[PDB]
């Protein structure tokens, strides 16, 4: 999940 969003950066 954190990567999964994390991606943004
Ligand atoms: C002991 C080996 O555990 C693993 O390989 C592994 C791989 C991915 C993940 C993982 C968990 C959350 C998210 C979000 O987004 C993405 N990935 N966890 C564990
Ligand atoms: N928001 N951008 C990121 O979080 C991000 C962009 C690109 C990469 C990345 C990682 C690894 C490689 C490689 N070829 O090993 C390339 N680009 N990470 C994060």
């Amino acid at each position: 999940l954190a990567a999964a969003l994390a991606q943004a950066l």
